């Protein structure tokens, strides 16, 4: 059984990110932040299975939403029907984001709600007789994997299969993550992005992430994104906020964007908004946006739109989870913990192999110097029972928001023991 | 006052998929073939929810399997680990494939599977050190919602946002559907595909669903897939089969391109898949194609994947669909009720307003002479109890696999009466 499990993943499963030259791991079973492979080898999962376990494994106010709905009906093709949980996801979501922010699309994935927000971005500009198609991010964002969400990003991997479908000017890092949170870096990112803004005809929008997750947990200086709110009213550029990571209590607060006070245009969710239990994503914009598509000459509204979306079993999770947050205040176990956490950790960094130790909330990021130490890290945290996920030479805990004081203090000493044989 | 909050909230917070700006029936619940709305009126539900219900509502097997392994593990991050539903799913899905297709990577919905399946086009000419750019197509074909899978259709709603990422050749229909039937249309197919292949540098792949979907429910001539084949196999482009809708037994094969009897060396799949229970899609290729990405220079490997790409619920969900499938004969059974199915539509064809009744297994389409037809049966057929799939010119009839004899008479019934009122 285990040599025919291992055979078959061999012979016929294609694993995403992954070359195609030590076995993985097979995980088979989890309770709350504790997961166990097939070997009966537990672990505290420090990476929440796939950076989306909001609430941890088997909640059981997940699993008895998942079950109603599913009995009841699994969806159904919302473009000529509508069904409940769609209706109760779109006006719950839109009611944890600031005022005017009220009309919600539902898809899969983070992907999918890129290639939706950068479409609406594009055809709201048409839609209003000026049309724009240049887009400005951050060349270390990450926004997805189809080949939309791969063009707005600059990290090496993501380079396209096909050529420019539009402009995109993407904004370098001015200093190292390690120097970023300081008020001389505002100024300099700031600058930066005014500049990139300013270079040619102005952009349908400016696309960021509030910390940057796949580009190496990079938190960002306090005022950055205020100062990108001031720079899109002067340009008339739509700011969309990509929440897909941070959204939902993974930083401490419901959304990453909430740290410096902002309202975006657009906002773009995923991950933890179902707790991984069903695939699920969102966006959220304006009535103005909305209203706008009346304009489409083809249609008369949004040529967009994915048979599952709006998924009624999806839908029924996100508010059992919206509830777990709520009455559990994971919010701020977040923030409290996370506090904790980064506390525990910062000390490393005194370490000659360790550049920075960043994060707020619950995530937190150990900087080796190279990405040969970081995977030295994650083996030896592995081997300590503890699961953290490798992003180049970062080392990323990103936890359950369910996570206790006591799993917090065993994660820290599990990553103090891998710096110290480093 | 319930139901006018629930509409309430959509009007002000929901939007909808493929929809105007400037009403919706609200469904609640289903069993087996039939739904009910709000109201409490009931259906027979022949568009399968979103076209996608193969083993109809509240199916004991498959809740079962979602609730069984949403309690163990709803997923992992299948880059740098594995888990045991996503190497069966993908052993699984091979073995139903013809010899040689044998790599399965799994995505959330068909358009994520046509993104995926373009990189790996692009892809695989680049890693052999002779890149090819373009792909052909039916200019009628629909492969999703995405930039790129809008990209690859000429259908005036799918207009792109931004300019070409790669070239495309797009056929268009030599004669209208009701005559694509015949010897005489296979000859002129076959004709315009080889001009379109041989039309500057062979291009990458040629790209096609076996019977045309959102194009209008369009049967293609007996042969044409086949000569697609020798067409691929004379220049080397890849053949590329979508098999999103047609997959998993809804023309009354296990997949559309077994009607012809051809190898294609990529399908694309998802709707039936999963009984629309999870969002859940896949694609699968050739070993030769696979190894080729040790050759990409950036990973060593594809360059793409989701988070909830090969989620474990749903890989979990798709093994029980396909037990169902086979134990029920599900396959067989939609070939005989679909053949059933068409011989009690055929004879509609006399009306004035209908200018073809056309299908294979359990997909049928009524051709009205305009949209406002089309519309008009659409609404009758709902006031008789059958809720029937507009698409355009096209009135479409897809139902569960788990449909009955009964059933069909009650379909048929609903579509005589309507067609009656024309
Ligand atoms: C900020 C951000 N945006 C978008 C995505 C893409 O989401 P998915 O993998 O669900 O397509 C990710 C995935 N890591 C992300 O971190
Ligand atoms: C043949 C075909 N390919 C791809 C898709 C796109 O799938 P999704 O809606 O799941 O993104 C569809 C959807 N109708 C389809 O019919
Ligand atoms: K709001
Ligand atoms: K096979
Ligand atoms: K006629």
């Amino acid at each position: 059984d285990t040599d025919r499990a291992r055979e078959r993943d061999r012979r016929h499963l294609w694993h995403p990110w992954s070359s195609v030259r030590d076995d993985r791991p097979i995980l088979v079973a989890g309770e709350g932040c504790r997961v166990r492979d097939v070997t009966g080898a537990g672990y505290l999962d420090a990476m929440a299975s796939a950076m989306n376990s909001s609430c941890g494994y088997a909640h059981p106010a997940l699993l008895e939403a998942a079950r109603r709905q599913l009995e009841l009906l699994p969806h159904f093709d919302l473009s000529a029907a509508s069904h409940l949980p769609a209706g109760l996801a779109a006006e719950r979501i839109a009611g944890l984001l600031p005022a005017g922010l009220e009309r919600t699309f539902f898809v899969n994935s983070g992907s999918e709600a890129t290639e939706a927000a950068v479409r609406i971005a594009h055809d709201h500009w048409t839609n209003r007789g000026e049309p724009r198609d240049r887009l400005v991010t951050f060349a270390a964002g990450y926004h997805g994997t189809t080949l939309v969400a791969q063009h707005l990003s600059g990290l090496p991997t993501n380079a396209i299969h096909g050529t420019a479908p539009f402009p995109v000017t993407r904004v370098e890092l001015p200093l190292e993550p390690a120097a970023l949170r300081t008020p001389e870096a505002l100024t300099l990112l700031a600058d930066a992005f005014e500049r990139a803004v300013l270079d040619g005809p102005p952009p349908a929008a400016v696309m960021v992430e509030p910390l940057l997750n796949v580009g190496g947990g990079v938190v960002l200086p306090d005022g950055f994104l205020r100062a990108l709110r001031a720079l899109c009213d002067r340009t008339g550029a739509l700011l969309i906020v990509d929440e897909v990571f941070c959204g939902f209590g993974r930083t401490g607060r419901m959304f990453g964007f909430q740290h410096d006070g902002v309202t975006p245009d657009l906002v773009t969710m995923s991950k933890g908004i179902s707790g991984g239990y069903v695939p699920f994503a969102a966006l959220t914009t304006t009535d103005e946006v909305y209203r706008s598509f009346a304009a489409d000459p083809l249609l008369g509204g949004l040529r967009y739109g994915h048979t599952t979306g709006g998924h009624a079993v999806a839908c029924a999770v996100a508010l059992a989870v919206l509830d777990v947050i709520e009455e559990r205040g994971l919010v701020g176990s977040a923030a409290r913990l996370g506090a904790e956490l980064l506390a525990g950790l910062a000390p490393l960094a005194e370490h000659p192999e360790v550049t920075d130790v960043r994060g707020l909330g619950l995530v937190a990021t150990v900087e080796c110097r190279q990405p040969e130490s970081a995977a030295a890290l994650v083996a030896e945290a592995k081997r300590q029972g503890v699961l953290l996920r490798q992003q180049g030479r970062a080392v990323m805990a990103i936890p359950p928001l369910v996570i206790d004081a006591a799993e917090v203090a065993e994660l820290v000493r599990a990553v103090e023991q891998a710096v110290a044989r480093l």
